[PDB]
């Protein structure tokens, strides 16, 4: 029903998305990983070592796609 | 009801606009080309390729055009 | 009932006035035009051609006017 | 019951505070004018003419006094 | 049951803390007054004179100590 | 069942991570310490001698990990 898991469940892995937040935290170029409805938590991690980002999709506001 | 459903419902694609948001991000100038209103999904583009934003409507603040 | 539907029903157009809104965007020296209320949208426009904005009333927070 | 109502209601007219609101836009030195409870409105100003501030006590986070 | 409510009651006067609020208005190091919960109305104060600042409970985000 | 008190909840006390909240504050490299789910509060702290931060979990928005 809500539009963020919505357009957060259909995202294959791997490809790279750019997603902004309620709070207007820009994040930049990141991978998707994973995205479990169930408990609403989505996996993503960009290169640092590497550095897993884990955010609440419920606050989630927008995600932008590159082509 | 809400009016950001009516201010997305009746513009027609292919329109240029600004929009601002709950999170004050400054979204520049963005030419419309869709937005579903069954599950409340709009879609955006800008050059960059082509860059596709993806945000939602419910926690859209306002939208402005040029003449 | 709103604050903000009163503070905007009774303004008359064509005065000026700068807005403050909830994400902290300033909107600044603005001429009031409309401000329909049965479905809650105000239009208002500045000099650019011409600019219109278009805000959510039930997401407006502060409105400021000049003598 | 609201914090806010009461921090507003016995301000006596006159006096200089400084308010801060959800949004993180800060008010400067302003004389307060008024606070009508009925509706929930404050009256500010700050001189420029004279500028004439309007904004919803309910969406008013902090007031600040000076001595 | 507000987590803001039973960090700021046990919280002996006297002691500088810094707070950080939802609007993202970091105030500096104040020194806590009082705190009374029956309305839930909190009390700082800083060196200006003084300066005297009256905040709302319910929307207040974290307060950090030092040692 | 709100994601927050998931991933606080098995956080192993001693891990550094990076939280950012609802208002944009972005809080550095922090030694996790604690999380008392029961009235939900987490404990974390930061190298100054020593800078306790108590931070609401409800109004937390992400926390992400190095590698």
């Amino acid at each position: 029903s809500l539009p963020a898991r919505w357009i957060f469940a259909r995202i294959t892995p791997g490809t790279t998305i750019s997603i902004v937040t309620d709070s207007g935290d820009m994040i930049g170029p990141v991978v998707f990983v994973a995205f479990c409805q169930v408990h609403g938590i989505v996996f993503v991690t960009q290169e640092s070592g590497q550095a897993t980002t884990l955010i609440d999709v419920d606050k989630v506001e927008s995600v932008t796609f590159f082509s």
